[PDB]
C-alpha cells in the first residue's frame, strides 16, 4: 500500500512521509524516471467519498495547469496522476513547509509586517486568479499556503529565531474548490477560517475566500489562531468581540435560529466560555503590536476582508490595489 522504499508507477520511490490527513498521505518520492529529482505525491485512501472527490480535485488542477501552465498565479503544479490499486495518486512539485508549520517550528513567532505584505500580495493574486476563473477555493488556511523553499537563517536573539531567505508561496489543496455554476456545499472551510455567511448558512461564493485570507493575515501578524473554538455560537461571539455586532439583515436572513434571541446573539459574556472569549479576543485595532502607518494600513485591509456582509466585503481586485501594497510598487 504505502512503504518507505515502495515504488509507484515503476518510477516514484517513497523515501519520507511529509504529512497525513483524513484523505490519506502526502509523501516525498525520488523520481527515477527524471534522473533522481524529488517530488511530492498525494496518496488518497480507498474510501469511495475521497476517491470521487480526488477526481474533482484532479479536474481543477488540470484546469489551473491549462489556464496557467507556468504558475504565474502561484497555484501548485500537478505533474501527473494515476491509480495505484484503488488509491488515487497525485504527483506534485516538491515545496517547502506550510506557512503554519514554519510559525510552529519558529516558537510560534509572527511574521514581520514586510514578509506579511509580500505573502499577502501573492495570496491575493493567486486567489484572485481563481475568482476570475469562476472558482472559489473554500478552504484557505495557513496549512494550505506553502513556501516554495523553506530555507532559513538562524539568528541568536530568548534564544534561536528564524528568518526566510525567500517568502514566495504556493497555494495547495484544491479538493474543495467549487465553480460558480456547480452545487455548493452547505458547510465549507476549516472552522477557524470560516466566514459568517457559511456559519449562518446564507449561501456563499467568492467572498468567503476573502474572509479566510483576512483570518490568515491576522494569524501571520500575531502568530496564533484568532478564532480558537469548536463551537459556532462561540465563534460568532468571537467575531462580535473583535468586529462589533453582526448586521441585523443577516440575523433576519438566517435559518439558524438557535444562535439568536430577539435578533441578538444568544451569548452570555459572564460564563466560563464567555470569559474564554474575552481573554482570547478584543476589538480588532487593539491587536496592533506597533502603531505605525503601515500597520494601520494592514489593519484597514484586514477589517475590509472581515466585513460581515459578503456583498460588501472587499473583493480581491480591490484588495490588490490597497494602500498597504503601495510599498511593493
Ligand atoms: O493537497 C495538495 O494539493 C498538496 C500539494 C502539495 C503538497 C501538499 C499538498 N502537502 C505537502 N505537505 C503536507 C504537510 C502537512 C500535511 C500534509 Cl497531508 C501534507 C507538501 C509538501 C511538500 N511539497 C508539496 C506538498
Amino acid at each position: 500500500i504505502c512503504q518507505s522504499g515502495d515504488v509507484l508507477r515503476a518510477r516514484y520511490e517513497i523515501v519520507d512521509t511529509l504529512g497525513e490527513g483524513a484523505f490519506g498521505k502526502v509523501v516525498e518520492c525520488i523520481d527515477h524516471g527524471m534522473d533522481g529529482m524529488h517530488v511530492a505525491v498525494k496518496i488518497v485512501k480507498n474510501v469511495g467519498r475521497y476517491r470521487e472527490a480526488a477526481r474533482s480535485e484532479i479536474q481543477v488542477l488540470e484546469h489551473l495547469n491549462s489556464t496557467d501552465p507556468n504558475s504565474v498565479f502561484r497555484c501548485v503544479q500537478m505533474l501527473e496522476w494515476f491509480d495505484h490499486h484503488g488509491h488515487v495518486c497525485i504527483v506534485f512539485e516538491l515545496l517547502g513547509l506550510s506557512t503554519y508549520d514554519f510559525i510552529k517550528e519558529n516558537s510560534f513567532l509572527p511574521f514581520q509586517i514586510d514578509h506579511i505584505r509580500q505573502m499577502a500580495y501573492q495570496i491575493c493574486q493567486s486567489i484572485n486568479f481563481l475568482h476570475h476563473n469562476k472558482l472559489t477555493h473554500t478552504d484557505l488556511k495557513p496549512e494550505n499556503i506553502l513556501f516554495v523553499k523553506s530555507d532559513y537563517v538562524v539568528k541568536y536573539n530568548k534564544r534561536d529565531e528564524r528568518t526566510l531567505k525567500n517568502t514566495d508561496i504556493k497555494v495547495v489543496d484544491f479538493g474543495s474548490a467549487t465553480y460558480d455554476d456547480e452545487h455548493h456545499s452547505t458547510l465549507v472551510s476549516t472552522r477557524h477560517y470560516r466566514a459568517p455567511e457559511v456559519i449562518l448558512a446564507l449561501g456563499w461564493s467568492q467572498p468567503c475566500d476573502v474572509w479566510s485570507i483576512g483570518c490568515i493575515l491576522i494569524e501571520y501578524y500575531l502568530g496564533f489562531t484568532v478564532f480558537q473554538t469548536h463551537d459556532s455560537k462561540e465563534h460568532l461571539a468571537m467575531m462580535e468581540r473583535i468586529l462589533g455586532p453582526i448586521p441585523q439583515h443577516m440575523i433576519q436572513k438566517t435559518r439558524k435560529r438557535k444562535y439568536f434571541h430577539h435578533n441578538q446573539l444568544d451569548w452570555d459574556e459572564h460564563s466560563s466560555a464567555g470569559r474564554y472569549v474575552r481573554r482570547r479576543c478584543k476589538p480588532l485595532k487593539e491587536f496592533m503590536l506597533c502603531h505605525d502607518e503601515e500597520h494601520e494600513k494592514l489593519f484597514d485591509l484586514v477589517r475590509r476582508m472581515l466585513e460581515y456582509d459578503p456583498t460588501q466585503r472587499i473583493t480581491l481586485d480591490e484588495a490588490l490595489q490597497h494602500p498597504f501594497f503601495d510599498l511593493l510598487k
